[PDB]
């Protein structure tokens, strides 16, 4: 799927 | 699926 | 928070 | 937060 990564 | 990762 | 919307 | 929208 589409990836959001908020580190 | 679609990935949300909020570290 | 951070928003992911996969319509 | 940061916004991803995948229509």
């Amino acid at each position: 799927g589409n990836n959001q990564q908020n580190y």
